[PDB]
Parts: C-alpha cells; sequence; structure tokens
C-alpha cells in the first residue's frame, strides 16, 4: 500500500496473509473454512495466517492453518489476468472472534464513486522498496469503466474494475495482491494488477467479485 495509513491492530478482521516461508500475498476470510484470493497468487504449500498485524512478531491473536485444497478459477488466463480469483479451503475451521471474522460477499455490484477500503502488507514506495511489518490501509473510490479503460495500456475485461487516484500517490503494490477491497461491508474486489505502483494516470485494477458469487457459492458447497 502506497500512501496509505497504519490500519491499527486487528481493525480488519477478515484480512489474511498467505505464507510460504514468508508473506507473499493477501486474502480474505469468507467463512470459517474458506479464503478468497487472486489466482496469480497460486502456489503449493500455502499456509494461511489469520488475526495478523505485525507479520514478523507473534502478538497472541494469530491462527496459522495450512491449506488443504486450492481452486483456481476454471477460466483464469494468466496472460490477460481475466478471472483472477482463487479459493483456498483450510484444513481446519478457523476460530472466529473479534479479531478473526469473515467478510460478506456482495449481492449486487458497486457503482463508480463508492468509497472502499484496501489493505495489505505490500510495498509502500512507488519507486524504492520498503515493506511494512504491520497492516496498511487505504481509502479509495471505484472509478468509472471509461476512465478505467482510458487509463490502462492493457485490455480491461468485464471482470475487472479500477479504483484509486488518477493523480497518483495512493495505490496498492507488490505484496498486496489477493487482498480485499471492501465497500459498504461487502467484498467487492481482489487486488489483482497495475502498471507500476501509484503512478500518475495509472490506477489499480481489481477482480470484480460480484461476477463470481455464483461460482464461489457452488464451489464451497460442493467441496
Ligand atoms: O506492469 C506489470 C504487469 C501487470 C500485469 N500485466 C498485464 C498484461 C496484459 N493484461 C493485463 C495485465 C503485465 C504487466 N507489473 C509491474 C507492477 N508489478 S507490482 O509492483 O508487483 C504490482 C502488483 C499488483 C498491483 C495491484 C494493484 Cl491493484 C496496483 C498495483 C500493483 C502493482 C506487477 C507486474
Ligand atoms: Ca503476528
Amino acid at each position: 500500500i502506497v500512501g496509505g495509513y497504519t490500519c491499527g491492530a486487528n481493525t480488519v478482521p477478515y484480512q489474511v496473509s498467505l505464507n510460504s516461508g514468508y508473506h507473499f500475498c493477501g486474502g480474505s476470510l469468507i467463512n470459517s473454512q474458506w479464503v478468497v484470493s487472486a489466482a496469480h497468487c497460486y502456489k503449493s504449500g500455502i499456509q494461511v495466517r489469520l488475526g495478523e498485524d505485525n507479520i514478523n512478531v507473534v502478538e497472541g491473536n494469530e491462527q496459522f492453518i495450512s491449506a488443504s485444497k486450492s481452486i483456481v478459477h476454471p477460466s483464469y488466463n494468466s496472460e490477460t489476468y481475466n478471472n483472477d480469483i482463487m479459493l483456498i479451503k483450510l484444513k481446519s475451521a478457523a476460530s472466529l472472534n473479534s479479531r478473526v471474522a469473515s467478510i460478506s460477499l456482495p449481492t449486487s455490484c458497486a457503482s463508480a464513486g463508492t468509497q472502499c477500503l484496501i489493505s495489505g502488507w505490500g510495498n509502500t514506495k512507488s519507486s524504492g522498496t520498503s515493506y511494512p511489518d504491520v497492516l496498511k490501509c487505504l481509502k479509495a473510490p471505484i472509478l468509472s469503466d471509461s476512465s478505467c479503460k482510458s487509463a490502462s495500456s492493457f485490455i480491461i475485461t468485464s471482470n475487472m474494475f479500477c479504483a484509486g487516484y488518477l493523480e497518483g500517490g495512493k495505490d496498492a503494490c507488490q505484496g498486496d495482491s489477493g487482498g480485499p477491497v471492501v465497500c459498504s461491508g461487502k467484498l467487492q474486489g481482489i487486488v489483482s494488477w497495475g502498471e507500476g505502483c501509484a503512478q500518475k494516470n495509472k490506477p489499480g485494477v481489481y477482480t470484480k467479485v460480484c461476477n463470481y458469487v455464483s461460482w464461489i457459492k457452488q464451489t464451497i458447497a460442493s467441496n
């Protein structure tokens, strides 16, 4: 997160960290046994860390649970980033409380202008490199499809949406991938990709979760 602020310990109870010996991606707890993340974050031997704030210090509220099964969207295209979403089932159910809670799936897509909260442990500099140990937060508005497509050098599909600032300075970054974009108490997006970080005229591109609710529900119901 570039240009964001320290969220505050456990103020984002659904935020999870994907670990493979180190933090590499974010994710969202959608129920006691399932996590949603980005397909490009796929990797074998994933361990899900819940209730985290400082990812380098055990503070007492964490839950470390190995992934028993990962499911990349059937139509994920790594070349176009279309359908960049993945589901991860936990070997055992998480113990829900005030610091570990699930986020609701949306029943309708969010409209442009809506204010959303993006969070992650990603790089905090648009040029240099500096990874925080505590969770960073950022408030950002969903942009209109036209300005989104207009700003992007690549093709924006109907399964993506832009959020952020055209004036640069605030954006998600390397390490934030797979993380949540929550608006009005609903998970509306997944940190997917961008052309650099917080560059002027280059907003963040996110997976539009409202288009996958049916796939998500059917999948967890049958697995
Ligand atoms: O420009 C790129 C790729 C981004 C993905 N990509 C395409 C190509 C064709 N169609 C769609 C996407 C090819 C170029 N990168 C530079 C920025 N890095 S990053 O710093 O790790 C990064 C990762 C995720 C991000 C997510 C957001 Cl939401 C905003 C900035 C982000 C920046 C990722 C690769
Ligand atoms: Ca910790």
